[PDB]
């Protein structure tokens, strides 16, 4: 084995001038972006470990003329619907949401067995403890904080490999089956869909035929990057930076699936 | 007292999370507390607003960890329970959060305040701050509801809360400090099945509620016991409603009609005897039913 | 911690006037900090934004007053360093203080607080009260820049503080608590003096810059060494221009463009390198130049 | 530290039914892949080594009914032209040729100091031993043996990094501004260049517009997977499985450098 | 517990007058016959072992006038496609 310490700052926080809270759970494991953007980079070349140490900080930056609560609890399960309610979320360890004006930290009690990360897909229990939660309620006016984690892993067994990912559509059906972060559904009535199930940076490269309708639009979106034609026959490029789990971008090609191929790296 | 005081802009608590803890045969066994039950919202007005929720070991709108334990014993004893206002929002916010309970856990709350400030409990404070609250606990080997009864002889009696202010904020919660005893070993439970057959009924296996019908046909659908329930049921000719409600708490429907179907709804009762009612013809006959409490 | 929490409307520090202290030969003088290196203000906006202070014995922009003692050293030590968030500005405002600094003194600060939020430093904290930061400091005999060079061999990293916040104030200050080494005895500098003579030049009397043209004029005017200086200089066929910059910090220009002029600015770098350029013609000779490093 | 042991096998030899030897001269260093394809993978997380067993087999895999030499002498000075004749290879240590139709061994004089692998460049002295060689002079007909490198390895110092990727040309310029496998030169009258500077399977995906002439084309090359058009203005894709290091494949578009985009990612 | 020891001769190989090599991956384990005629006869009394030895020799019995490569090296993880190609192969101990 070799070792780390944290150093991540996963999503924030917004508002919430309503009376019942709203969670961010978010998922940990050595290899889920939306929780480890710089650690999900040494993993492609271990499969197990440990943690030692791990805390996340409510940072603190928002002045006392705000108020409510931050809850922010992890529960080792990390994997399943978080409540819908308080008491609910309220009776889950991790204990400690204080107001948005203040300063709080916050740990969990780690353990001592050697887990594997995911080159993939199991089950969301044998491969990572559980995930994080973090809600809010309040109605005075802020953008709160900011929070990360604090850790220290263990990653035996050398291995090494992965990214995502080139996924093609064959006029009967399609072809993901070289690791992911997307899927891609569409919505009938063509008008489309373009996906992902992991959270980073990306390099979109790819897929083609008959360009038709669109391409490479995008919505829950971060920063893209479209040098294509159409295409109707074409190549395209874009870059992500996404947002919380699961952002989408999309073509616009018509009314019933077959069409060409792409690969979508991570980065 | 004297001189010097800080009220904090900010004021705030960090509770945890709550493991339990329990005893030999002697007959029973026991708990300890660990709930957390709603919360108040605003009330930018002048005239309390109550939520007053009912104490008996098993009537969820109480507890929701520990109404797993009463489907295998029947009485009871608390030897410790209090209610914490958590603390959770600044003090640029401020009113009152009364919180007092009243043995007698069921009769309307007022409808006014030193009404409310003539009833022990004591205690309510501003919303910036954290207080407790506790109360008199007795020692008669009383019985929980596997229904139905009267909202009496089986319940101390319900818990109240209000909370007037004007200030903005989403105050706080609480919960409920509390040990019990579990005496008689007992076993069973769930949302009771009772099923009318044409010429006669069948509420021939564990009581909450009595079915009665009021002529004209409107009918009937009670209670004989106290807490939050799951009702899961009955159904063929989808007649005239179904399921609705009067003296009664939060409901939950989630069927046709049916004439043929199946349905749904979650009570909160207020004390005993709250009823709820379909509405089908003229006499009597239909199909069936179960009642679990919850 | 528990309980009872005062956030004050507000709080406050009474911070002096720090005079200095020193020691024998051994090959080596000493020192302690006192310096207050620039506020930030306000930043009522959902993403932070940074003043990234490059620190090394000579940066001004993070030292007045010590950079006036290694024009007759050079390498140094660190031994104390620490800034704190005095706190000068009520509760009745808030937001965060981010300030956390990262030995490689130079690169992009990112772009966003998670970037921030994951480089030690570790602290920040609302603008409401009194916090400090402190580094670990190394021991190796670095230099200190009679330029430029490379922001990296030369100087541990340069420093950060961002806030994101709202609610209005000019939120407070800080400054750089330290105990430095000053080995080997040298001694001289200024803002160095580089004269071109129509065939060739003249930089040979002490470095921080390398003055490239590329091809086009459009011309070169850069470094060697990192922190603020005084620059001040050249002239005669004041042509195109003079004194843009590109990568680089506040430039002070206070000439006319001359077509036989003088002229002066003032830089705070970045990492070691940035560049600043006139612009006349075609090719090469022109007149004269000095940069004291300040 | 950490350290390692040897199994690897660096390059044969080809005949030589000639009476000059000729050499294949291969750099030792702990990052050279030319000589390093299992080990050039641990230590872009490392700075330092050591070495304290390595020596090379002439593995013996070609009956007698062939002959000749196959001289085999490392010379620290990993660095300098091989020269030109044999009583000059047949001067510097290493010592040990003999017959293709035999199992030999080599071995070195291994030091003690604590060294730099190359995270470039520098100096071919200060940072790694020296190369090694290989000669074989003979005439009689086969495709003589294989050898490797028994050794283990000693990589202080705790580091981490390294690679060579989304690298567009723009009309005037290029653009390979994010971490590196390949250099794209060109050799002109157009036919072109598509390159690597590091070894492994890869997933192409990329670049367009005027598809022209050709485009992946391939010659030094490991398995290929095209599924492009041509384009003029499409969309593309490969997958290489490389051989040593530095291994070429093209495109077939005019005369003089602006195109469109590509990136290239490891996997 | 009980015991054993080897002795068993699991296919060969055949020419391969090819550029690309060609391989014939047999399973490991007490009862695969496919790589055990004579001890998968005494696996139907236990369930569960060991190995404390096992080697596999290219016995030797072809001359000279022949030539090229027998790869031949084992991969914990009894199961996975062969790759397509060496380098792959020449990566994977044994």
């Amino acid at each position: 084995g070799i070792t780390r310490s944290g150093s991540e700052l996963i999503t924030t926080l917004k508002k919430n001038t309503d009376t019942e809270p709203k969670y961010t759970t978010a998922v940990l494991n050595p290899s889920e972006p939306g929780t480890f953007n710089q650690l999900i980079k040494e993993a492609a070349q271990y499969e197990k470990y440990r943690f030692t140490s791990l805390r996340f900080r409510y940072s603190p930056m928002s002045p006392s003329t705000t108020g409510g609560k931050v809850a922010l609890a992890f529960d080792r399960d990390a994997a399943k619907p978080p409540p819908n309610d308080l008491a609910s979320l309220y009776n889950i360890e991790g204990c400690v949401s204080s107001v948005p004006w203040t300063g709080f930290i916050l740990t969990v009690p780690t353990d001592s067995t050697d887990r594997f990360v995911a080159d993939g897909i199991s089950d969301p229990k044998l491969v990572d403890f559980g995930k994080l939660i973090m809600a809010t309620y309040g109605q005075g006016a802020a953008q709160l904080g900011e929070v990360r984690v604090e850790y220290t892993v263990q990653l035996k067994n050398r291995t090494g490999s992965t990214s995502a990912q080139i996924g093609d559509f064959a006029g009967v059906k399609d072809g993901p089956r070289l690791v992911s972060w997307s899927k891609t559904k569409g919505t009938a009535g063509w008008e489309h869909d373009c996906h992902f199930l992991g959270t980073g940076n990306f390099s979109l490269t790819l897929f083609y035929e008959k360009a038709p309708v669109s391409g490479l639009e995008n919505a829950d979106a971060s920063d893209f990057s479209v040098l294509g034609e159409a295409a109707a026959g074409s190549v395209q490029w874009a870059g992500v930076k996404v947002a919380e789990r699961g952002q989408g971008v999309k073509m616009v090609t018509t009314e019933e699936q077959p069409k060409g191929k792409w690969q979508a790296l991570r980065i």
